[PDB]
């Protein structure tokens, strides 16, 4: 089996993606962020706080005809922004793109920080992480990918995220029409639970490329590519007027720059990330300060490689018994 749907930014700066996922039956179709840094697909609901909802399609396991209380089991999750959420959990059918799992479990919410009931474009999470790290207990689940896992004509999904515009997510294949030259791949490790990988350097701009080891992680769910101070600061050095702010959190620029592009490497290929990704706009509505897209990881523990760089490649997930990652300029 093979499944394939499309992913949309949720705004104007890709601040997160949103996939339309079919739950129970008849189907409830909800928008969930798919993300390649946790493990639970978790909904809202018709059992999360009224006030914390604000405008998401919710879940209700009451009209599902196939949905059944999982007993007993319970969920909460902390993410590195520091949003969390938290519930019981259902098993039920989920399809995306066309692919069905029947029993998965799905994590209502009881309870959303208010990041999650302020933004009303995303609906929940779908975690496409190893299973080792979901939340649910006693008995931890299995994300949606390692149910399909087996039924899938080959066990890999690929991200294919768009700049300012709609991408895709297949699952069981690769579309070899959606990239350009060949698909580097490289090793994962899985000890964190995370598709964790060791990029060989970086560019800046039209700059001579450094050859490095930085191990990171390929986070669908994360916005910005935090890397280390020291390859943060050699590419802010390159615009004119960048600075580190505390009082914002990051660094910042003058929205009148350009920005130059920055490479990344994985084995002996490279991946291009164009200047314009890397901005992310006013700090505030009618700022001249605009924030960046790379900022440090220093205070986080990982590097991590989101949405800004893997926008900027198409990116295979290869879940065979030894998981690997791919990349290919597209
Ligand atoms: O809705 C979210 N956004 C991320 C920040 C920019 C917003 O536009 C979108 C939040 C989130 C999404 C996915 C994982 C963890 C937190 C904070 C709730």
């Amino acid at each position: 089996s093979t499944g394939s749907a499309t992913t949309t930014p949720i705004d104007s700066l890709d601040d997160a993606y949103i996939t339309p996922v079919q739950i129970g039956t008849p189907a409830q179709t909800l928008n969930l962020d798919f993300d390649t840094g946790s493990s639970d697909l978790w909904v809202f609901s018709s059992e999360t706080t009224a006030s914390e909802v604000d405008g998401q399609t919710i879940y209700t396991p009451s009209k599902s005809t196939t949905a059944k209380l999982l007993s007993g089991a319970t969920w909460s999750i902390s993410y590195g922004d520091g949003s969390s959420s938290s519930g019981d959990v259902y098993t039920d059918t989920v399809s995306v793109g066309g692919l069905t799992v029947t029993g998965q479990a799905v994590e209502s919410a009881k309870k959303v920080s208010s990041s999650f009931t302020e933004d009303s474009t995303i609906d929940g999470l779908l975690g496409l992480a190893f299973s080792t790290l979901n939340t649910v207990s006693p008995t931890q689940q299995k994300t949606f990918f390692d149910n399909a896992k087996a039924s899938l004509d080959s066990p890999v999904f690929t991200a294919d995220l768009g700049y300012h515009a709609p991408g895709t997510y297949n699952f069981g294949f690769i579309d070899t029409t959606a990239y350009t030259g060949s698909i580097t791949y490289t090793a994962v490790s899985t000890k964190q639970g995370f598709w964790e990988w060791t990029s060989t350097g970086y560019a800046v701009g039209s700059g001579t490329f450094k050859s490095t080891s930085i191990d990171g992680i390929a986070d669908t769910g994360t916005t910005l590519l935090y890397l280390p101070a020291t390859v943060v600061s050699a590419y802010w050095a390159q615009v004119s007027g960048a600075k580190s702010s505390s009082s914002v959190g990051g660094y910042v620029f003058p929205c009148s720059a350009t920005l130059p592009s920055f490479t990344f490497g994985v084995g002996s290929a490279r991946i291009v990330i164009p200047g314009d990704y890397i901005d992310f706009g006013p700090i505030s509505t009618g700022s001249s300060s605009c924030f960046g897209g790379i900022q440090s990881s220093a205070g986080i523990g990982i590097n991590i490689f989101g949405d800004v760089a893997l926008k900027a490649a198409f990116v295979v997930f290869n879940g065979a018994t030894t998981p690997t990652l791919g990349f290919a300029s597209k």
